[PDB]
């Protein structure tokens, strides 16, 4: 049954709850970005009004085939009535299209929540500074202190002096770069861009990608293969077999793959810094594990939290094990007695 964690208190709204069938008594469906853990069950069949991104909405129509008469898109940053309560939509720094969304009850409660986001400082600049938020429904997912990353700025440029220097030395490498979903599209734009290449990929994810609205993405991404030294795969894919059989299937155009597989966080993070990474090597196959986060970090999170004093928070991942959740309520309770709320 549809859990607590997905519920708005004094609506009939939820959010990210399309797998548990009709939602007893709820009359508004929120998607806070087009991840399948979080639109899991929508299809064509769907009924009920769906609120979200532009962004959103153009994938919601354009991949799982939703009638747009049940599509609802909301302008970001704006003050909007859905359903006699005031909603607004902010940008999560997720993947496109992300929101976190803030209910105005009629009570006089205030409610944030975050869906998936990287917490940012720019966000204590947003119309959350306005008011005060009385619960905070908190995406969780790297709510340990172990969890430390660089920037996605850091990241990203190790990516692109890896890539620069290795086709400059030797002009016949192949890039690859791994995805299963959208999102760390920087990752593979930035290494096209630095090598005069456009990537290339399936007809599936090029539409995907056209959804969007990034600036000059025609000038970025092609399905022709042939044309492209930077190739995007399937995640599952990037291994040295796929690798290998991939390369076979160029025809001799290639001899070496430098393969990018941006994961979440990998335990080389406590130890390594980003200037150490190495990759793993096999015959003229690398593959680079790259710390290219859409989660905020432990830090992250604390620092958001400890900005915004919340009353009370629920969070929304990790809540399956007893101790996940006893560790954490721990953590909420130190920032609140570090921080005096
Ligand atoms: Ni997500």
């Amino acid at each position: 049954t549809c859990p607590f964690y997905k519920k708005i208190p004094g609506t009939g709204f939820t959010v990210d709850a399309f797998q548990y069938g009709v939602v007893e008594g709820c009359t508004a469906y929120f998607l806070t970005h087009f991840h399948s853990d979080h639109y899991a069950g929508l299809s064509k069949h769907f009924t009920f009004p769906v609120y979200c991104s532009e962004i959103t909405g153009n994938l919601l129509k354009n991949k799982l085939h939703v009638q747009e008469q049940y599509i609802h898109p909301l302008p970001l940053d704006t003050e909007c009535i859905v359903n006699g309560v005031k909603v607004v939509l902010l940008d999560a720094n997720h993947c496109p299209g992300a929101v976190m969304i803030l209910f105005y009850l009629p009570n006089g409660t205030v409610i944030l929540h975050t869906g998936d986001f990287r917490a940012d400082p720019s966000m204590e600049r947003s119309l959350l500074a306005d008011q005060k938020v009385h619960m905070l429904y908190l995406d969780t997912t790297y709510c340990s202190p172990e969890y430390t990353f660089p920037s996605q700025q850091e990241v990203i440029r190790f990516a692109i002096n890896t890539a620069f220097e290795a086709v400059t030395l030797n002009p016949h490498a192949l890039v690859v770069c791994g995805t299963y979903s959208i999102g760390k599209e920087k990752v593979f734009l930035a290494i096209a861009d630095v090598l005069g290449s456009k990537v290339g990929m399936s007809q599936e994810k090029y539409k995907t990608l056209q959804c969007l609205n990034i600036p000059e993405i025609n000038s970025l991404i092609t399905t022709d293969m042939c044309s492209s030294l930077v190739h995007l795969l399937p995640m599952m894919q990037i291994n040295f077999k796929g690798l290998q059989s991939h390369l076979k299937k160029c025809g001799g155009k290639y001899n070496q793959i430098l393969a990018f597989r941006p994961t979440g966080w990998t335990h080389s993070n406590k130890f390594t810094r980003i200037a150490d990474v190495i990759p793993q090597t096999k015959g003229n196959i690398s593959i680079y594990g790259i710390p290219y986060s859409e989660h905020s970090s432990y830090l992250e999170m604390k620092r958001f939290v400890q900005w915004l004093k919340p009353q009370k928070i629920i969070p929304t991942v990790n809540v399956g094990t007893w101790k996940s959740r006893s560790t954490m309520e721990k953590y909420f309770r130190e920032w609140k007695l570090e921080a005096g709320y």
